[PDB]
């Protein structure tokens, strides 16, 4: 079905985040894993599964848009150097995410692309629970100190 | 059953004291989840739903002794800033219920209204049972230090 | 995440509609038990939780945006002295509820709270669900009759 | 196969009744369900499928007969503004329906389809048995009176 | 509820439109069957299912509006005479179809009717999946050549 | 019972049908199996045995009637020597065969055996049923082509 | 633990590889799915996600020993615009991969690497089976023609 040009465009857009996503939130799940943190490791691992199939239904959808979906382009990772860096850079990542996600929906509304919409709108619903998730991450490091935060996160 | 009028009025104003602790323990149940300490959390919710049961049961008898429930007047929340004045907003609090259920008990005594004072001892007690309960929270929090209290109402 | 002040604003006043809904409900709730009409009862009950089950996510969503959940204040309560005025003044706040909501749902799509706006999407949904109900009832009485109609709401 | 011409008549003339018979039913049901008469609402419901699954056969029949089944003239339905305007509606739609059938099967004989015949004997045994139906509610409306008979049909 | 004037008129266009797509759906459907091609058959019939349950939830929506939902007047039906022409039928009416809805929802998005906003969106959603199915279906005849298309369609 | 001797050589008639047909398709459902096309040949194994189990009944039905069941006279089989023309042959005896089913059952309505005619109508659908099927089947060959066509019924 | 530089650069050209041909594999699969294809579709999934569960054991390596995976850095994507390009393009990417595996072995040998070797001998013996599976299907397309070999891909 013939999609909006800038529809499209929006979507690669969101796509490119999500493809930041997954190796940012890829890579640090492992080297929580690696640091024997496996309570965020396994946390973070499911962040990035769950970008992955953001990021499939964005391919499906603009496939069916008669689009070729952006796979190339991989935009800058933030890779902290600790946790709290990691959290800091994982929701930096989601905040830049949700603005675009924003945006995109706008676009769709106007030209009334109202599947895409509801589809951008469940992805962002899921990167607020995911901004929840860090925000309160950080805000309890500064509430039980950071040597009992990453204590409560050694084991799953 | 035509009641005696001055134990309704005893019974709608432990019925106002219930819908306080209703929403101040909601509210500080939502704070503490928020913060991500979910067992102080859920523990605050059931505390919250213990007195919605508690008010249930006292509708309930109001009506049979054909007198009116006051669900319209609300007294002042005690809602607190942080864990610890949380806690003790509710042992406040907590403390003018039992007040409140000592002098109601007495007057059905006095008027043979002996069904209401036992439905209002069974409130009592698990009324004593929660002020048990923030009594010990608050001495945990001296006994091992606010940062690991937290740390240990984390996860449920 | 910091939200939308107006946002918050219009959050709080459903959840304030939500709490004169709780209580007037589950009043009419206990009402109508105590005069024998249990299935007005146990249905008004059900409507009761409902509302207890929106006001929890809108305290959780007003938290989540960083406001501060309006427990304290509580509207006036319309309360029937018979069954169709009971029904009737539920009507009543279900549609000055549904009012509210869709100002609010505006304001969300202005300021790109897409998140909030399904929230309240969601909740409109259940609330038209209960002016159905409630529309259907009054006119059941009108077609079978009142002693019908209350002879049908005896037993569950 | 090649049929008779007439008797593909015939069957489209049937289907055409079946047709309005399922539209006319269908809304009779949500009308019915709309009003809270729910247990009128899910017998008209069953009703109208199995029209739809007469029709069914009709058309498979015609096709097998080489025919074109005609889905696509819309005779008038008869809809009602009250319950018993709506099973008087029925039952006057059943009275053609069968009269229609008694003469296709006629018809068939004549021709020797004694397959099709057998089918149009299968949907008038159906049909008698919705008239004994709708004469029996309309029995039923004078000996238990209007509003009982409604208050009968609230639930299912 | 009182619902809007025109947004009760949207609702019976695309409930037209869901009348028209049942018929055809389903005349489609048997001719498959009648010509031996079982899996096209199957599907166009689960096709012309789902039309029919779209067009329910119309009709119980439009009443709830106190509308009258529009059940007599049928639109043209487009039936192909082979296979790729009854593909390219029902991608037509789906074209057609779609473009209502979109109209549809910006009427009820203007007047905050965001309930039937959101069942014309679910209804929408469902269209778009049958328009990807059938522009598939046209591609893959270019594909794999019209007789090993038809082949693959015989046998469930 | 004493049957119409009428009504008994038609019986004999349409029982000399059925063992020509109980032979032709048992040989050509083995003729397919031994040429791998063993779809074809399961499928012509069921045909013979419907036979075999309609000539049962007549056999039955003679006797019962005190006649005598002819099992001596054959008449031509119509063998086939390829797919497409074991399917016409056998569509030319079931088109005779229900020639001569019509023209039976005529006979016994006019002397009012209402039993037999009851099961030769029976008869007369399943035939009608197996000349779809095969009109079906040399359709499908014009559709998706021979060698298509016998592929498709290689394998079960 | 301390590991080889160059074994490490090694690891993370591996790396490389691997990232382009998740995504490279990722969409051929979803490009033959929106074209109907879906055992293709299906079977092209597994091995994107097969080279997924490479690159997880490759950076939890690295990691180990005490390098810096490289998710950064992504080289070309070869996209197909045909079926027969696509696997071409899959299989000309797989001979670079175990071009590139090859020569790190015999590093890992002559360091004595020898777990990494085993690792890296783990994944060259997938990627001989995907070469195997990508060769058999280009063989397959020449045997039996392009539109049968697209036909007996539209399944799963
Ligand atoms: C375009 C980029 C990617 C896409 C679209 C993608 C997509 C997917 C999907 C759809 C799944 C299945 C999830 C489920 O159903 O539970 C999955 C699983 C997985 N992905 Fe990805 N992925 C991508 C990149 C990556 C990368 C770069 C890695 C590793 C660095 C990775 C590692 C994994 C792993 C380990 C699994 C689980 C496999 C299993 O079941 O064992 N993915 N991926
Ligand atoms: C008049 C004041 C209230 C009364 C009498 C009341 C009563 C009740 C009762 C009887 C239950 C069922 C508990 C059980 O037996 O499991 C309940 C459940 C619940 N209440 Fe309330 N309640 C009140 C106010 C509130 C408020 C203000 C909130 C939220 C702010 C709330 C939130 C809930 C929730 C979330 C549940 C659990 C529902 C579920 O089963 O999922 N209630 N309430
Ligand atoms: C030519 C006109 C129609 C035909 C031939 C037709 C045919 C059918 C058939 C064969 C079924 C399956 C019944 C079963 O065996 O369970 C069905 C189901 C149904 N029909 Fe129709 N139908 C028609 C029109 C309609 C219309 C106009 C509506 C609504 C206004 C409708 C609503 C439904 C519903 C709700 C179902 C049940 C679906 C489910 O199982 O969830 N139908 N129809
Ligand atoms: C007067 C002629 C025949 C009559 C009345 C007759 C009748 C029957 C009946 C009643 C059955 C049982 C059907 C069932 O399983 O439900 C049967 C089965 C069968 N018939 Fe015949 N049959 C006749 C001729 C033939 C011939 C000529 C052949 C082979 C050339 C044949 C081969 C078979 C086979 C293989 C079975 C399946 C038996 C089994 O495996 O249980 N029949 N027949
Ligand atoms: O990331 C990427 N997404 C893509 O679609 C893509 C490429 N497409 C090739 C192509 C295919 C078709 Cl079918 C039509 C026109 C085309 O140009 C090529 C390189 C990289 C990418
Ligand atoms: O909180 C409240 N409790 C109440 O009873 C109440 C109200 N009563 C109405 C009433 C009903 C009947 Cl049946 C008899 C006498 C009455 O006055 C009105 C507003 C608020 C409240
Ligand atoms: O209904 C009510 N909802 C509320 O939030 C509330 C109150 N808040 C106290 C508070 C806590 C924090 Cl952490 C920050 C600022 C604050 O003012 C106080 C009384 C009644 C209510
Ligand atoms: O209700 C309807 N039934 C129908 O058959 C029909 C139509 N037929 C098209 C057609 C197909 C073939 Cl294969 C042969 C000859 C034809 O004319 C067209 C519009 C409406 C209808
Ligand atoms: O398709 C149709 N949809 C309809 O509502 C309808 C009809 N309505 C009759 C009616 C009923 C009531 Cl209760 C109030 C006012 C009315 O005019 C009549 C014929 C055909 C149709
Ligand atoms: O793909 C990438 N892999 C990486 O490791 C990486 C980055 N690492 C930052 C870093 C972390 C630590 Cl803990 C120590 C030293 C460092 O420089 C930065 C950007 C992109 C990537
Ligand atoms: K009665
Ligand atoms: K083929």
């Amino acid at each position: 079905m013939k999609g909006d040009k800038k529809v499209i465009q929006h979507l690669n857009k969101i796509l490119g985040n999500e493809l930041i996503a997954i190796n940012q939130y890829f890579l640090h799940s492992r080297m929580w894993n690696d640091w024997g943190l496996k309570r965020l490791g396994a946390h973070e691992y499911h962040e990035s599964i769950d970008e992955m199939k953001h990021a499939d239904k964005l391919i499906e959808r603009i496939l069916f848009l008669e689009g070729l979906p952006n796979l190339q382009d991989l935009g800058k990772l933030l890779i902290g150097e600790n946790t709290q860096e990691m959290l800091q850079c994982d929701l930096n990542l989601e905040l830049k995410a949700t603005k675009d996600l924003r945006e995109a929906i706008v676009h769709c509304e106007q030209v009334h692309d109202y599947v895409s919409r509801d589809l951008l709108k469940d992805i962002l619903e899921s990167e607020e629970e995911h901004i929840d998730y860090l925000e309160t991450q950080l805000g309890l490091i500064q509430k039980v100190g950071l040597e009992n935060y990453l204590q409560s996160h050694m084991h799953e």
